[PDB]
């Protein structure tokens, strides 16, 4: 079968800003979790026909990713902090929803929200 599209990255028709906390979150929380050692799974789209998941995009309608995230928090496609974290919550709730909760991928998942959860805890106050 055939991937969907990724999320988009960028949009022209979206306004774009920087705020101190979305830079936080670029600086601190994406950059902590992209070098973890179980963060790859989480760096790329999902792969559903090279990991033979024919069913991901029956099941997963709202997927989400670091490397996404990653580009948008690069591109300026934000407008706030809450548009981000939204994202990394997508991201990790998709990963309980498709897998089983035994599963390798959701404690590499479940490792990877309490580091994610530990980092926002001090997302700073907007200037
Ligand atoms: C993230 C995510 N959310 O749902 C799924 C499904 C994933 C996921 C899971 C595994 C990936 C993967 N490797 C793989 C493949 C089959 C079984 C087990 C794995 C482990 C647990 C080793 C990761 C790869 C890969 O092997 O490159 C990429 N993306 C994955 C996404």
């Amino acid at each position: 079968s055939m991937n969907p599209p990724p999320p988009e990255t960028s949009n022209p028709n979206k306004p774009k800003r920087q705020t101190n906390q979305l830079q936080y979150l670029l600086r601190v929380v994406l950059k902590t979790l992209w070098k973890h050692q179980f963060a790859w799974p989480f760096q790329q789209p999902v792969d559903a026909v090279k990991l033979n998941l024919p069913d991901y995009y029956k099941i997963i309608k709202t997927p989400m990713d670091m490397g996404t995230i990653k580009k948008r928090l690069e591109n300026n496609y934000y407008w706030n902090a809450q548009e981000c974290i939204q994202d990394f919550n997508t991201m990790f709730t998709n990963c309980y929803i498709y897998n089983k909760p035994g599963d390798d991928i959701v404690l590499m998942a479940e490792a990877l929200e309490k580091l994610f959860l530990q980092k926002i805890n001090e997302l700073p106050t907007e200037e």
